[PDB]
């Protein structure tokens, strides 16, 4: 496993600003060294460099469109060219708008590509379905190829290209979705295990029903979209749509402990970890903490032991 | 599903006193208001006016058995007449005494009822095994029809018919038992889940024998008790009786998102809310919030969404 | 179920000292007290006065080697006498170290004993691998036979003799093992159950397998070795080793009764409770509750409740 870590700092996703610190925030925890102290090449492409787009009035009820279809636009070409030398792309941005740009730089290279989305939201609203405007509640909108013909032209996002169906993901984490995301869930036949299936199937059987229903017919690499906000805001207080009734460490932990076990990671966000958002330097803290524990665990760390192809006796 | 909101502000079924005010609060969390932000009818009876009763001296150990018994023969008649204009009656009580008009109302129109009890206890103390006296101990006692002829008589209990066999019942959340509640348990063959058997076998399965046990033979109208200390005080601080090791949050919401998923809801209670025993205004934002949603679970909110018949693109 | 209380305030397996103080807050708790509340025989054979030994350097990288070496060797004996007055061993410690003196002593009158150790560690570190030199991470080094010519001579441990095998034991609760550590459970083959295992079989088939793994082929005496730092710190915070996604407090509760349930306890060790290691008066109280609930589990105490063989009506 070796991964293509990406700074992005944005944060015009959506209204609170904090989450741009996030790159720099998980730096300090150390990541680049605890994946180093595992099995792991680590290259740091560092922070991209979000320009600033002065005139950019909504669109509608867009927000910022030029800004966040700008950022996508330049995180899609820089998980391209990891993707290109052959590393898996690891995207510490801010809000979940990036997604965008992320999803489709890995797709260019990887058409094949299954995404796991754990968030507590479905973020598939349209420009036309959300009320917020807020587009990191939109980025699963313009990637859906059966949604083509239902977003409008949004400036900045000419560049889009659906790069997957309503097939290729699955939602886990589930419990904050709108009435038009719902319609589309099931219009669409999106699979997706919401914190209720959580309940009744547990985590064990969900994960496996999940990558079952993503690599069964055959095997194909896998773009892992982490929004904190998905585990319960017990363990990632400084996020900015904190929903009760939410994931477990542990369970946040077993989902992506899985996912390496596939040998098929690909492509990893982790996103909304907003640090100015936390109510006490512990919740800072305890969000980063959690938010590089389920990132080692994305490379290779486990929970019963690790160790190297030696003899230790 | 069409509610009739009964408000029972009482709490001489034990004796800390806030629990009065649960109706109140609970109305000002929103609740009638998020009920019609749904799919649901809501008609409010409003509070239940519990007069006085000065003199009522305990019987024996039995404590204000003259006010718990004259304010279950009140609400039992309102419950009876909701019943009766076609609609789920929603008791907001104070403590579970009030169950034993609830259930006694109820079935007076349904005698076939089926009652799901989830709660820390059994509360199926009699008046000659209970050794605190509180009657929000004994509820079940009364209602119970093996239990005839061991229920002694109690002033102000006259007009009770035990309207339920120990077979139309199964508890769930059980953690804080006692000795002679433990024999009739076991003696009168009661199915019951308590925090153990949600351990071994998951709320998922514990809701589908739950509900197997009950609806198995034929399909019936339910009753569901729930006392708020049924969950883990994490989530329902503000009550009379906390007993930790609890239901969490989620399991909370998955057992009311299946009752309701039956469309055999016919009966809710939701006791032992007290804000004045909340130890910050937080505790008692945080018991009510969890109080409120676990309504909403019962008529209809469900966590993966909802959406109206509509075409929303 | 005849218990024999053995107090062990010993601390020298670590660094931190408060754990000595374990056995003194645990009686206050009340134990003896609420064992008696129960179905059992409780013998006090009070705290085991521990000799100071004051030339004691560090044997290579191994700390306090003849004090710990001493204090085992000095609580075998009392489990052994104990065993033989038939009475379940119950060592109320400090440091896991003594786990040797326990496991030792127990087996000398039960050489088919079978062990289960609830811990987040594997404490399995020889003299050799370990880099802490702390002892209380090295116990089941110096009980297995397989590891026999591995242990180097170490001051104070002359007196050891590997008594229980790889497989006569299974580890619960497992979230932070060295990688030594982990070849050797690789290599030994010991069956072990982490917390990714638990979060994917649930902690009910946890235990089936655990059970069913050591009592399979034949029922055996059994020896449960008991780390606090097993559970979840928000349950056990007041400990020197904790570690975040552990056991809940309802998962530590069924892995005892149904420990219980096997009539087939033997020894119960309560390791790792620090009250000077609290935050707050409270996280010691938190502590100790949950010891001393642990405890009752295990000799008896049900959540679906408990009732002598008497008429209660
Ligand atoms: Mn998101
Ligand atoms: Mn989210
Ligand atoms: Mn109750
Ligand atoms: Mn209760
Ligand atoms: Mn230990
Ligand atoms: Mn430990």
């Amino acid at each position: 496993r070796t991964i293509g870590i990406i700074g992005a700092p944005f944060s015009k996703g959506q209204p609170r600003g904090g989450v741009e610190e996030g790159p720099t925030v998980l730096r300090k925890a150390g990541l680049l060294e605890k994946l180093k102290e595992q099995e792991c090449d680590v290259k740091d492409y560092g922070d991209l460099p979000f320009a600033d787009i002065p005139n950019d009035s909504p669109f509608q009820i867009v927000k910022n469109p030029r800004s966040v279809g700008k950022a996508s636009e330049q995180l899609a070409g820089k998980v391209a060219e990891v993707k290109k030398n052959g590393r898996i792309s690891l995207v510490l941005g801010g809000d979940h708008s990036l997604a965008i740009g992320s999803i489709s730089g890995h797709a260019r290279v990887h058409p094949d590509l299954g995404v796991i989305w754990v968030d507590a939201h479905t973020d598939i609203n349209t420009p036309l379905t959300t009320t917020s405007g807020n587009l990191h509640g939109q980025p699963v909108s313009f990637l859906l190829k059966e949604l083509k013909g239902k977003i409008p032209d949004v400036p900045g996002f000419s560049w889009v290209t659906p790069c997957i169906s309503a097939k290729d993901i699955v939602y886990i984490g589930l419990r904050d979705v709108d009435p038009g995301e719902h319609y589309i869930l099931k219009t669409l036949g999106i699979k997706y295990f919401s914190m209720t299936e959580v309940d009744r199937l547990g985590i064990g059987k969900v994960m496996e029903e999940t990558l079952s229903y993503l690599l069964g017919r055959k095997k194909r690499p896998i773009h892992l979209s982490f929004d904190v906000d998905g585990l319960d805001p017990s363990f990632t207080p400084a996020t900015g749509t904190p929903v009760v009734g939410g994931l477990t460490y542990r369970e946040g932990l077993y989902i992506t402990e899985e996912i390496y076990k596939t040998g098929l990671l690909s492509g990893l966000d982790i996103m909304e970890v907003n640090p100015s958002l936390g109510k006490t330097p512990e919740e800072v803290t305890r969000t980063v903490n959690t938010a590089v524990a389920i990132t080692l665990a994305c490379f290779g760390l486990a929970r019963e032991g690790n160790h190297k192809p030696i003899d230790y006796l």
